[PDB]
C-alpha cells in the first residue's frame, strides 16, 4: 500500500537507526554535534521516520534556542526546515501517520506536540 | 491537582538547561516528575543531559547532592525500562524508546 514503501525504506542497509539519530540529534544543542549535517540528518528523520514525533521535538528545540547564524551557517534555508519538522507534527498530531518512534501519542504527547506546533508556528528563521 | 502540566513540566526542565528560567527550580521539578510523573522517561533524559554537560561549579551551586539527584534519575529510568513502572503519563515505551533510554542509564553510570 505505503505499507509498501515502509518495508523498503526499512530495509534499506543505509537507513540510520532511530535511536542513534536520535543521540546524533541530541548532542546539537549542547554545541557537541555534526551541525554540519542537520540537514542530512533532518533529511533522514523524514524518510526513514515520517511518522516520529521525538526528533521533531529535539530538531524544535535546536531551531527555537540556537541563534540566527548559527542556523544559517548550517542550513540552507531554515525557515523551510522548520516548516517541515512543523508539518511532521503535524501529521503526527493528526493521525496522519502512525506508529511514531517516540511512542504511542498518548494525550500528554499530542499536547507536548500542541506545544512544539506554537513554538514553530510561532517562529520565523528568515534572515 | 497541583500537578503541572506535563508540556509545561518538560518546557521547564528545557528552559532550566537552555539556561532560561531559575536554575534553583531543578530540584523542584524532579522533585515533582517523579511524585507525578513516576513512568515518564522523556523528562529523566533531558534532565541526564543536564547533569551530563552541567559543570561542578554549577551542579553544587543550584543542587543539594547532585549524584543522589543522578541516582534517582537513574533510578526511573531503570524503573521504566525494566516494567517496574506504568503509564499513566508521559511518555510510552517500545524498543526504539527502549534504547534511548539505556543510552541514558549509559551516561547516568558513567558519571
Amino acid at each position: 500500500e505505503e505499507l509498501e514503501a515502509q518495508r523498503q525504506r526499512h530495509n534499506d542497509p543505509r537507513r540510520p537507526p532511530w535511536p542513534l539519530l536520535h543521540q546524533r540529534v541530541v548532542l546539537l544543542r549542547e554545541g557537541k554535534g555534526a551541525p554540519e549535517d542537520i540537514a542530512l540528518m533532518w533529511e533522514q528523520t523524514k524518510h526513514y521516520y515520517p511518522a516520529d514525533w521525538l526528533i521533531p521535538l529535539e530538531l524544535t528545540q535546536v531551531l527555537k534556542y540556537s541563534s540566527g547564524k548559527y542556523l544559517q551557517t548550517y542550513v540552507a534555508d531554515p525557515d523551510e526546515m522548520r516548516k517541515e519538522v512543523l508539518m511532521q507534527l503535524l501529521n503526527v498530531k493528526y493521525g496522519r501517520v502512525s506508529d511514531p518512534n517516540g511512542g504511542r501519542v498518548n494525550k500528554d504527547v499530542e499536547e507536548i506536540i500542541s506545544m512544539a506546533v506554537d513554538d514553530l508556528e510561532n517562529m520565523d528563521l528568515n534572515p
